């Protein structure tokens, strides 16, 4: 089996992509965030508190003739930002792109942080990290993904991100018209539970190459390309009158510059983030100073190469025995 689902931008900054999702039967469509950086499908509810949704769709089980409660099951999650949500969970029949899982834990949300009821665009969170990461107790849930593995053609997904534009996530297969040139194939940890590579250096615009390892995670759930401090100085070197904020929470720069690209390296090819796709806007609306797609991990404790990077990729998440990623240009 395969499966194809478009993508779609929340916004005219990429903050987030949602995909439409088929929960129950009859079908309950709901736009989910696919999160490579995380392991639970949870969706707002007919359970979630009431002054906590504002404008999502809701998932309602007891309209769905396939839906099970698991009882006794819970879950909680809380994300790198400080976000969190939690609840309880069913089984439900998902599809996504026309590829159908029966008995998916589908975690219902009776609570939710602020900064999701405010996001009216996002009804919940698709993870694609691995299952050990899956907060469900006291038995843990697979992810859509490892439950449709064995099902699939092949055992991979592709994500394409489009740069203020739609892109695909595919199960199964790997459209060869998608990308230019080869993929390149690089190593995988699931020690800590996500897709962890090494990547093999970066550039600055057209400056030359530095051969550096920088272990992170490719994690389609976050917006930004979070590095090391000295990359991160290096970039924002080449930007006259860009700065660290510590008010702001980042590095800012005159919204009346010319970004540099950003290179990275995998293996020995080289994937290139245009200087556009690192400029997220002013600050506040009107401002001058705009805020920058490339910030540090300092305060993470993990490296993440996240939308700004992968969205310049058609990147290949295989769930072979041995996982790899794969990264071609396009
Ligand atoms: C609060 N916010 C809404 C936009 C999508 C989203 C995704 C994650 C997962 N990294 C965390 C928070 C969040
Ligand atoms: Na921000």
């Amino acid at each position: 089996s395969t499966g194809s689902a478009t993508t779609t931008p929340i916004d005219s900054l990429d903050d987030a992509y949602i995909t439409p999702v088929q929960i129950g039967t009859p079908a309950q469509t709901l736009n989910l965030d696919f999160d490579t950086g995380s392991s639970d499908l949870w969706v707002f509810s007919s359970e979630t508190t009431a002054s906590e949704v504002d404008g999502q769709t809701i998932y309602t089980p007891s309209k769905s003739t396939t839906a099970k409660l698991l009882s006794g099951a819970t879950w909680s999650i809380s994300y790198g930002d400080g976000s969190s949500s939690s609840g309880d969970v069913y089984t439900d029949t998902v599809s996504v792109g026309g590829l159908t899982v029966t008995g998916q834990a589908v975690e219902s949300a009776k609570k939710v942080s602020s900064s999701f009821t405010e996001d009216s665009t996002i009804d919940g969170l698709l993870g694609l990290a691995f299952s050990t990461l899956n907060t469900v107790s006291p038995t843990q849930q697979k992810t859509f993904f490892d439950n449709a593995k064995a099902s699939l053609d092949s055992p991979v997904f592709t994500a394409d991100l489009g740069y203020h534009a739609p892109g695909t996530y595919n199960f199964g297969f790997i459209d060869t018209t998608a990308y230019t040139g080869s993929i390149t194939y690089t190593a995988v940890s699931t020690k800590q539970g996500f897709w962890e590579w090494t990547s093999t250096g970066y550039a600055v615009g057209s400056g030359t190459f530095k051969s550096t390892s920088i272990d992170g995670i490719a994690d389609t759930g976050t917006t930004l390309l979070y590095l090391p401090a000295t990359v991160v100085s290096a970039y924002w070197a080449q930007v006259s009158g860009a700065k660290s904020s510590s008010s702001v929470g980042g590095y800012v720069f005159p919204c009346s510059a010319t970004l540099p690209s950003f290179t990275f390296g995998v293996g020995s090819a080289r994937i290139v983030i245009p200087g556009d796709y690192i400029d997220f806007g002013p600050i506040s609306t009107g401002s001058s100073s705009c805020f920058g797609g490339i910030q540090s991990s300092a305060g993470i404790g993990i490296n993440i190469f996240g939308d700004v990077a992968l969205k310049a990729a058609f990147v290949v998440f295989n769930g072979a025995t041995t996982p790899t990623l794969g990264f071609a240009s396009k």
